[PDB]
């Protein structure tokens, strides 16, 4: 139903990389934000559990769906030492 994946900062930006949907469309289907790949060090090798294909829902208290990887990018950093993805379990059909 919801994955929360409660994450630190760790280095640098994150670990993986994002899509874009509002302003950069990574994927071509919605604006919500998929995360694609998970690159080694950073914040995603912390937890080492993050699934490749996960669209973030509530990056922290940030509402997000309809809101571009600038949205997430910046509801990530605003987050800090605790940077948590609400990436809402595949359920509709």
């Amino acid at each position: 139903e919801y994955e929360e994946i409660t994450l630190e900062r760790g280095n640098s930006g994150l670990g993986f990389s994002i899509a874009g949907g509002t302003d950069n469309p990574h994927i071509g289907d919605d604006p919500s934000i998929f995360i694609t790949k998970i690159i080694p060090g950073g914040a995603a090798a912390q937890d080492g559990r993050l699934r490749v294909n996960d669209s973030i829902l509530f990056v922290n208290e940030v509402d997000v769906r309809e809101v571009t990887h600038s949205a997430a990018v910046e509801a990530l950093k605003e987050a800090g030492s605790i940077v948590r993805l609400y990436v809402m379990r595949r359920k509709p059909p």
